[PDB]
């Protein structure tokens, strides 16, 4: 199975995967009956906006990512999400911390690992004040508030090739977070391995993106 | 493949699946590891509504039925579809004529076999009337608005579990359309077939239906 | 309330809007308070893709319409439909018969004037049939099966005007058939009436049809 | 504008509706024409599961609330959002501090006034380290990764009855987290408000939670 390390402890995680450029072709012809005029016919439905097709290639992925990606991530309404609970489980004691590199670019009166001490320091601070409530009875639901945006999260997503196009377009980009850049150049890769007829199509005639090729 | 004939020319048939009753338990656990608690959890999630772990198990079906049966089908928001087109393709000859059974439980002044017969006529003069404007150049969009709503369509139909289990509700079901019911009980038929767990669990907790059991 | 004439005897009708322009901006700044700078935001978020605020603009339309142009409409997922039902009532003796102008461009070898004429016999002898299937003790359900599909139907549509913009794109565009374009004509003129600010953005930027403006 | 005050700083306003009780009627009927029988159609619609009539009523709430409730909130697909940015903007000294009242029932081996103190204590220095590092240079996005989770956000929320129907079921219930049931009681309250004959529906046939009415 396709697993990708992502920013220091993150992964992107392929689980399964339905159908493949064919499915799409089969679809949009409903064809009864199970080469250069399927992938012909995936560049047309591509350059001219017939995406439905697309919708019958779906792929389930596990993911561990901040929670300050998560929240960007679970905008993207049609998909599937089940995720780790902070209500009903004790929450792990991992944390994203920025690389000094993370910093390139931006002139900082503070060194940048100096920030990324800072960074330890309040977010070890946080975990001790959480397992100290905890450990005192407070119920877990309560307790987990004070926990910081870059506590790691972890989650299942199943999303269909379609409604990936769109995660790319909007995350495979400069625009977005440099952090869910990162995981949307996994998801790329994954949906590149899976699908090369679709994932091509998409590059030449519908990425909106700027990071993509 | 699983392929069950509906009426009497239509067909519900498989054509692909992701997952399986331990896909709903993966992703609701959100484990990492790929059975007496398996099936205490699915009985669980089906008995308190947490109905999004279902979303992670997704169907592909192929379906040939009549454009009536179609339009109920298609209202059913939450799924994918992609259908034969009467602007792009001639249509063929092929109409659901009810069987004389079909009228069961009602009192009819014309005989049930005398019904088949008036149904038979106009199909037969609507076709014709379409045919004759296709070969006079009439465009196709426009030739079959001839035609009538018990002509046969055909469709892929992608649809997660849950939206599946919503469709059973409300198609297997004595309110819903006799014609559509048989379509629903195939379908229904093919869910307990892949999902054993899923499907009994919904029958004995969720199902709001009539028919199924 | 604005009401348009489409077809020969079809209309679009709004029925009800929720907010204008405005909500779009006071939604994108997450606004407390109740222009050229609101302007420049919205042609921003048009440039951009940045389309959710326009989700916070919904309106309610009534369409009359034959049931071939509803098929296609009805593919719209991202809205709410409530349609007249053949199941629980008696239908309408009303047809959509297209006008000899229809087949300008096209060569027939039959008068567009016989086409009007072989249109309106076939749909008087099923309508007929349909009366005489009914007038016999037929459920009415089984006996609408032989009316055909420029049968007029009539439904209410509630929609957001980010799905509108979706549904112009597609139907407001030479691509789609004729008919629903006429319709879609007719949606953009109250688009345009009740938003001109964001109408006049999405022409500019994000409309991707060749017929609007 | 009804406002209610929720938690110590949070809120729920209404910005703007469409539609009403009879909204429901009118698309359910299709009704060209703009009570007993308005009544009973909307119980029977309730009792029986023909929800899609109550889509055609919308609501746009603006709500601020912590981040842990607004990530259980924004799981509620069936709906639009636009929050505030911890990228683009710089965000406001403003977290959620439970009352002492908030550990009614759990026995702590720390007094419930200590553990409201533990809470602001680290929220002081999270918030103090967030803000050295936007004053060193760091870059908002990376900088507020240091916040904990009971920072208040605020957002737009578009929802239609049908969904607010499905958000009530499940968070105003005893089964969801403390903090925002007190967001569903007073979304409830305002539902009632401007809706009431489909709110009183609701509790009666198709209310599935454990504390309205
Ligand atoms: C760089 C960037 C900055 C952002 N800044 C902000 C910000 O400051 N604040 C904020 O709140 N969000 C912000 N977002 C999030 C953004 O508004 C979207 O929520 C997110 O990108 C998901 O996009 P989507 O709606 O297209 O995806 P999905 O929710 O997956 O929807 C997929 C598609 O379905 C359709 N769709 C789905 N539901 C509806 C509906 N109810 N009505 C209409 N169409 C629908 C649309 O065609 C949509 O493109 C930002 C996103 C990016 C990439
Ligand atoms: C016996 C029967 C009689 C019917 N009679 C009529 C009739 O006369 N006229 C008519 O027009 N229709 C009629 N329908 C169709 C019906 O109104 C629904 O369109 C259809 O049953 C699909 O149901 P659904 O909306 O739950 O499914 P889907 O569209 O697949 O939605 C699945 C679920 O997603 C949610 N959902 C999806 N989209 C939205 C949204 N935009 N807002 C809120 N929630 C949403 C709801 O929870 C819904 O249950 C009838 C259906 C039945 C079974
Ligand atoms: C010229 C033309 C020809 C067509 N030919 C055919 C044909 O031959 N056969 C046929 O079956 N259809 C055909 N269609 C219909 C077409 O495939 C679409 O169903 C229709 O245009 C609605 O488009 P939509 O999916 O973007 O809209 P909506 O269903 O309203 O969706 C709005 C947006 O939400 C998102 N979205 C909604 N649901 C999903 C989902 N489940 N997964 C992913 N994204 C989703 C997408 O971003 C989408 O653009 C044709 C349409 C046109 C305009
Ligand atoms: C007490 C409680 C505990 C929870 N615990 C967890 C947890 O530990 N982990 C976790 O990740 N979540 C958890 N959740 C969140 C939960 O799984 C849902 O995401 C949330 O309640 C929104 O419910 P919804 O899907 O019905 O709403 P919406 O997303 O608004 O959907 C409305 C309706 O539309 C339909 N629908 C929408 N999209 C789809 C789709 N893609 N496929 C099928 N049907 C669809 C369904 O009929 C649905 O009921 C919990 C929720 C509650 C109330
Ligand atoms: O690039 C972005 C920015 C904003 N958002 C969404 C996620 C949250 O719902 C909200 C604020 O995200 P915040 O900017 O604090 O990361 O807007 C998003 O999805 N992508
Ligand atoms: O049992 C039903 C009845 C109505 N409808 C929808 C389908 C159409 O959009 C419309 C009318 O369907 P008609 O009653 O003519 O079969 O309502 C439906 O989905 N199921
Ligand atoms: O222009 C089009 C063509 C096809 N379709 C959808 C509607 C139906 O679900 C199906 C066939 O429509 P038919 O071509 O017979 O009008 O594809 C559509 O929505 N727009
Ligand atoms: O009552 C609940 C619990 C869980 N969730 C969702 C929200 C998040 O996406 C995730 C974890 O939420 P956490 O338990 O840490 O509050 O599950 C939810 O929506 N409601």
């Amino acid at each position: 199975h396709m697993k990708i390390d992502i920013l220091d402890k993150g992964f992107v995680e392929l689980v399964d995967v339905m159908g493949n450029d064919l499915s799409a072709v089969r679809a949009a012809r409903v064809s009864f009956d199970m080469e250069e005029r399927d992938r012909h016919l995936i560049e047309y439905l591509m350059k001219h906006g017939h995406e439905t097709p697309f919708e019958h290639i779906v792929f389930t992925f596990h993911v561990k990512a901040p929670i300050f990606v998560a929240r960007q991530w679970f905008r993207h309404r049609i998909a599937s999400y089940n995720e780790l609970s902070g209500r009903y489980s004790k929450l792990s004691y991992e944390f994203y911390i920025p690389s000094p590199e993370r910093l390139e670019g931006y002139k900082t009166t503070i060194p940048p690992e100096r920030v990324t001490e800072k960074i330890s320091e309040i977010v070890d601070k946080a975990y001790r004040t959480y397992l100290e409530l905890i450990e005192s009875g407070v119920p877990r639901e309560v307790a987990r508030i004070v926990l910081p945006l870059n506590l790691y999260t972890r989650f299942f997503w199943t999303v269909n090739a379609r409604s990936l196009m769109n995660f790319l377009n909007l995350r495979a980009d400069s625009h977005a977070q440099w952090e869910i850049q990162q995981y949307a150049l996994a998801i790329a890769r994954i949906f590149k391995e899976k699908c090369p007829w679709t994932f091509e199509a998409f590059l030449k005639y519908a990425y909106k993106g700027d990071i993509l090729k």
